[PDB]
C-alpha cells in the first residue's frame, strides 16, 4: 500500500492530447483481408509494414482520411511521376480492387509479431555439432573457385564448380535467398532469406552440408562475419526488415546472443521513425566491428563485439534511405548508396566518421561497387543507376589524391536505366555494367562492357541472353561475377519459375562466349558469390 | 525501372498480421470519461500503452482474453501484488469501473511524439550567454542555497541556509521533480514532470532564468556533465514519454541529439515499446552520463566526447531500474532496481556491471547514504518502500574484498512506505523517512540512527509537529543537509490548501532549529543544497 500510493499520483501525459484512431470507413473481414492480402504483396515493398517506408506522405490514418476515398483511388488508380506506380490504368488492379485498398489505408495498420529471444531460440537447430564436424576438408573441390548460386523461388542454391561449370550440389534454404557470404576462415557458407532463416553451410564436408540454422526476424537481407584479426568465425550478424532490428549470434553454432532494435530518431528531421529496416552489413578490417546500414533513419551503426555482453555501438548520421555498398580498393572506406537521396555516404572504418556525402545519379544502385585506377584521377570507386544510364567514379584516396578524394570525377553512360550491379577485378582491364531492371527486352538481356584503358571509347554490348540460347520469357541478365582468378565473368538470366534459365560465362581477356550453364534445377538463378572473391572482397 | 526492382512480394504473410479489435463498443464520451480516468489514475503504474507494471499488460490480446467480468472484479477489489483496490475502497464508481472494464480491451490511443522540431519550437534563450554577468553580481550565499520545489504552484523556492528566509521564487514547470547543479556551480537546473528544463543563473543580481526548452512530454531526470574539462559543456534530460532522452547545448540548452529508449528487455530480451527513463548520472571517470531504463533494465553510458556521432554502451543489469547514486569514491553507480528488489552495482570505470545485490521488498535509495561501518568498512545504504529494512551494502573491493556488493548488514527503521536515507561526511546520524507509511504519526515523523553505536534502535523525531500545522496529512520527506553538515532540513508536504513548511533540526544535538513556512510554501517536496548536490555529498 506505500508502494501503491508512492506511484499513485496523475501521469503527466493530458487525456484530451491522447488520441483513439478511428473514423475509416466500413470493410468487413472478407473485405479488410483481401485488402491486407493485396498489401503486402504490391504495396508493403516499397511502403513498409507500417506504411512509412516510402518517400513522399505516409500511408497513416492522420493523412490517408485527410486525403479522402476519392483522392486515394484516384492516386492509386493513376501513380505518380515520383515513383508510384499506377495500378488501375496498367490492368493490375481492379476498380473494386482499388476501392478496397483506398478504404484499408484508412484504418490503423494491422500488426505483424515481434520477434524477440524466445522465438529465435526456439526456430534454432544445429544440425551437426562443433565436434562432430571434420577437422579437414573431406572433399577435393576447390572451394575458392566455387559459386554459391541462388536458386530463387526453388527456396535453394546451387553450389557450381568454377572450372568444370557443373552443379557439384544443391541445398534445401529459406525462399528466396538474398545473398551468400563467407566465413573469415573460408570454411563456412553463410546464406539468409528474405524470410529471415539463415543456413550456415561446411564446405570441408565429404559433401557440403548444413551444420546449423535459425530464423532472425519475419523478413530480413543481410548476413555477415566477424572479419577482424583474431576473429575468424567468432560472430555472424544478420539484418532484419522486420522486425526493425539485428541480431548477433555465436559464428560457430549460431545461437543467438544480442538482439538490438534499430527503432529511432532520423538523421534529416531528427523525427521517429518506427520501421528503420536494417539494410547492407560489412565487417571491420580495422576494429572488431559489424558496419550496420540502417535505411529510413539513414543510419551507420559500428557495432562492437570485443565483448558482446555490454555491447558498444557508436552510431554515424549519413543520409536517409541506406541501402547497398561495399569497400574501397583499400577496404577502409565503406562506399554506401542512399538512393533515394541520390547520393553515396563514405564511411571511415578506422577513424569511424562520415567523411562525405557525395552528389551521384538519379537512384544510385552500386552493390558492393567497382574499384580501379583511373589513370589520371588515381584509384577510384564506381556505381551505375537504377534513375538513369550513368556511371559514377568516385575518388577514393585521400592520402596521396586529397585534389579528388570524395569527388564524383567523371562520368560515363551505359545503355540506360534499370541497372543494377557494376563490375571489374585487379588482374582485368574490363568493367562490366547490365541493365537488369530496364524496360526495353533488349537491354535488359544485354551487358555493356568499358575498356579502362580507353575511357573515352563507347562501351561494347554483350549480348548474354541471346548468347544463352533459351526461347521465350524476359529472360532478365543480372549481375556480372568473375571467377578466383578473374579470367572469366559470370552472369544470371534470371528467367521465369517455369521458363529455363541459365548461367553464361564469357571468356574475360576475349570477350566471347565461353560457356553456358543449364540443369533443370537451377530454377530463377539471381545472386552468385564465387567463394574466393566474397571472402577476401574482391571488387 | 526502380519500381519493378522494389516491385516483389514483402516476405512478410498477410495471414499473420493481425487487425485488431472484438471490443465493446463504446462512445466518444464514454471512451474520454474512461481516457481520463486511465491517465489520471492508471498510466502511472501501467504507462501510456499499458505495458509498465508487473503482472500481465492491459493490451487488447489479455484484456479481451479475460473478457469484461473478470476485469470488473479485478479493477474493484486488485490484488495483493500490488494492484490498488478501486470499488471496494470507492475510489472509482461501478459505473466507472465498468466505463475502465471496456476501456482496456480497445487499442490503446496514442500520444503525440516529440522530436527536433517540437524541441526547438520550445526552446528559448532568455538571456544570450553574451550578455550574462561575467561575476557574481549579488551577495548571496551561493553554495549554501537550498533549491526547493513547490510541487503544485509549478514553482521553485531558493533559501537561504543560514537566514531561513525566500531568497527567491521562480516559475518552473509543473510539479518540478528534482534540482541539479552544472559543475562550474553557476548554472541551476531544473526540470518538471511535464518535461520542461529551465536553467537558472546565480550569479544574476536576482538569480534568473536564462534558457528553457520541453524535451518531452513527461519526464523526471536532468543532469550536466562533470568530467574534467567538461563543466557545462553538455545537459541531458530523459523522458516518460517519448521512451527518450536528449543532450543538449550546456550553456543554451539548444536540443543537439535525441536517442529512443525502445528496446528488447535484458531478462526476457524481447521488444519493449515503451522503456521509459529513469535516473542519469554524470561520469567523473570517463566523458560520459549513466542513464537508467526502467522496464528493459539496461544502463547506458553515453559518451559525449564527439557528440555528433555518439557512442553508447549498453550494460544490462535488472528490470524496473530507478533511483540511484554514487558510492563514496563516485566510482560505482549504486541503483535500485526497485520491483526485483535488488541493487546494481555500476563500475563507471572499467564499465561493467559489478554486481546484483540482493535486498529488500522495493528499495528506494534516491541518492544513498555513505559511510563507513566499524566492522564492515565503507558501506553504502538504503531504505525500503515495501519493507522497514534498510540494507548496508559493502562498496570497497580494493580494501573489504570480502564485503565488496555483500548485503553486508541490515537496520531496522519504523516500518515500511521510507523513500530517502541521509547522512554527511561531517554527521554521525542516520536520518530515514517514512512518506507513505499508512500510519499517520508515523509518516509524520523520521527515525535517527547513531552511527556510532549501530546497535542501539532508532529515536524518533516528531518533524511534523515540530513544525505546528494543524491539519492535513502533513508528509514528512527528504532529509537533506547544508553545506557544513550541521543542519538536517524535512520538507512537511501537506496540501495546497493546507499549511506546509521546512522544519531544520540540530544535527549535533537532535533539537529543532528552525521552521520555515511562508504563503508561498506551496506543497514543498524535493529539497537540493547547492554544493551538497553540485559536489554529489551523501
Ligand atoms: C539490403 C540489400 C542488399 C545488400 C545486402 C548486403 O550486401 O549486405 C541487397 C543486395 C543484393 C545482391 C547482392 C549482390 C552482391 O554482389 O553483393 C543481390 C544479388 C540481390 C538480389 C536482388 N535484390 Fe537485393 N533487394 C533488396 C535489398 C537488398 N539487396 C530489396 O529490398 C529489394 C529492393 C526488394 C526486394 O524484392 O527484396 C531488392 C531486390 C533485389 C532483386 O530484385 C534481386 C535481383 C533478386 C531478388 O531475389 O529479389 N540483392
Ligand atoms: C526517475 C526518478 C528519480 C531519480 C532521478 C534522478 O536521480 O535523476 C526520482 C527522484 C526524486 C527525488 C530526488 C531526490 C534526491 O535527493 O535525489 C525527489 C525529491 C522526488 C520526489 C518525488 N517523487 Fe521521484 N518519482 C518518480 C521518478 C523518479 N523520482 C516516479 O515516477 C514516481 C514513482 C511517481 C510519480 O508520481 O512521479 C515518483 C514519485 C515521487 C513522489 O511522490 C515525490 C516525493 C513528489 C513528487 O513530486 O511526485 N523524486
Ligand atoms: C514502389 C515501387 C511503390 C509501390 C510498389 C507502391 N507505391 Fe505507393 N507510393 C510510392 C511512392 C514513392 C510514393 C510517393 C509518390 C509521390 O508522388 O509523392 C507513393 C505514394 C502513394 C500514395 C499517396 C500518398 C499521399 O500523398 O497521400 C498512395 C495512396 C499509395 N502510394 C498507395 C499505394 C498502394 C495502395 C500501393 C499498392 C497496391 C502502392 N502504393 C504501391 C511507391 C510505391
Ligand atoms: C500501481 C500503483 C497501480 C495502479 C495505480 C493501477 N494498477 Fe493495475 N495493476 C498493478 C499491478 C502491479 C498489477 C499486477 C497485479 C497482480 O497481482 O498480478 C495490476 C494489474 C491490473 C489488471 C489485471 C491484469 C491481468 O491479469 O489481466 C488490471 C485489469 C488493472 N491492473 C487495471 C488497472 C486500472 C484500470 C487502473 C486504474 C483505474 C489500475 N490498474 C491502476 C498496479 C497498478
Amino acid at each position: 500500500k506505500a508502494a501503491e500510493q508512492y506511484q499513485g499520483a496523475a501521469s503527466a501525459v493530458d487525456p484530451a492530447h491522447v488520441v483513439r484512431t478511428n473514423g475509416a470507413p466500413d470493410m468487413s473481414e472478407s473485405e479488410f483481408n483481401e485488402a491486407k492480402q493485396i498489401y503486402f504483396q504490391r504495396c508493403a515493398g516499397c511502403h513498409g509494414v507500417l506504411r512509412k517506408g516510402a518517400t513522399g506522405k505516409p500511408l497513416t490514418p492522420d493523412i490517408t482520411q485527410q486525403r479522402g476515398q476519392q483522392y486515394l483511388e484516384a492516386l492509386i488508380t493513376y501513380g505518380t511521376p515520383l515513383g508510384m506506380p499506377n495500378w488501375g490504368s496498367s490492368g493490375e488492379l481492379s476498380k473494386e480492387q482499388i476501392t478496397l485498398m483506398a478504404k484499408y489505408i484508412q484504418h490503423t495498420p494491422p500488426q505483424p509479431p515481434e520477434w524477440g529471444m524466445p522465438e529465435m531460440r526456439e526456430s534454432w537447430k544445429v544440425l551437426v555439432k562443433p565436434e562432430d564436424r571434420p577437422k579437414k576438408q573431406l572433399n577435393d573441390l576447390d572451394l575458392p573457385n566455387l559459386f554459391s548460386v541462388t536458386l530463387r523461388d526453388a527456396g535453394q542454391i546451387a553450389l557450381v564448380d568454377g572450372d568444370s561449370k557443373k552443379i557439384v550440389k544443391v541445398i534445401d534454404t529459406g525462399y528466396a535467398v538474398h545473398i551468400s557470404r563467407m566465413s573469415a576462415s573460408g570454411r563456412y557458407l553463410l546464406v539468409i532469406g528474405r524470410d529471415a532463416r539463415i543456413d550456415m553451410i561446411d564446405l570441408w564436408a565429404k559433401e557440403p552440408t548444413k551444420v546449423a540454422e535459425i530464423k532472425i526476424g519475419i523478413e530480413a537481407r543481410s548476413v555477415e562475419s566477424s572479419k577482424f584479426k583474431g576473429y575468424e568465425d567468432r560472430y555472424t550478424i544478420a539484418g532484419a526488415y522486420w522486425p526493425p532490428q539485428f541480431a548477433i549470434m555465436d559464428g560457430e553454432t549460431l545461437e543467438p546472443k544480442q538482439i538490438v532494435s534499430t527503432r529511432g530518431m532520423t538523421v534529416d528531421t531528427q523525427t521517429y521513425h518506427p520501421e528503420p529496416r536494417v539494410a547492407a552489413i560489412i565487417a571491420s578490417h580495422e576494429h572488431p566491428e559489424f558496419i550496420v546500414n540502417v535505411k529510413e533513419t539513414g543510419k551507420v551503426l559500428l557495432v562492437n563485439y570485443k565483448d558482446i555482453d555490454n555491447l558498444t555501438v557508436t552510431s554515424i548520421g549519413a543520409a536517409p534511405f541506406l541501402h547497398d555498398g561495399g569497400w574501397d580498393s583499400s577496404h577502409r572506406y565503406f562506399m554506401t548508396a542512399a538512393n533515394n537521396s541520390n547520393k553515396v555516404a563514405v564511411i571511415d572504418s578506422k577513424d569511424r566518421r562520415l567523411s562525405a556525402l557525395v552528389d551521384v545519379g538519379k537512384t544510385p544502385h552500386p552493390g558492393r561497387g567497382a574499384n580501379f585506377v583511373h589513370p589520371k584521377y588515381g584509384p577510384v570507386w564506381s556505381t551505375s543507376h537504377l534513375g538513369d544510364g550513368s556511371i559514377s567514379l568516385i575518388g577514393t584516396d585521400p592520402k596521396n589524391h586529397p585534389q579528388y578524394a570524395w569527388k564524383k570525377v567523371a562520368e560515363l553512360q551505359g545503355q540506360g536505366g534499370g541497372s543494377l550491379f557494376i563490375k571489374t577485378h585487379p588482374k582485368s582491364s574490363h568493367l562490366y555494367v547490365d541493365t537488369t531492371f530496364n524496360p526495353d527486352a533488349r537491354i535488359s538481356q544485354s551487358v555493356a562492357v568499358f575498356d579502362l584503358k580507353n575511357l573515352d571509347a563507347k562501351y561494347q554490348v554483350l549480348p548474354i541472353a541471346e548468347w544463352a540460347d533459351l526461347g521465350e520469357g524476359a529472360k532478365r541478365v543480372v549481375q556480372p561475377e568473375y571467377n578466383k582468378r578473374g579470367d572469366e565473368v559470370w552472369f544470371s538470366v534470371w528467367n521465369g519459375k517455369n521458363d529455363s534459365s541459365a548461367l553464361v560465362v564469357v571468356d574475360d581477356k576475349t570477350l566471347k562466349l565461353k560457356a553456358v550453364v543449364k540443369d533443370p534445377r537451377l530454377i530463377t538463378p539471381t545472386g552468385k558469390f564465387n567463394v574466393y572473391n566474397t571472402q577476401h572482397d574482391v571488387y
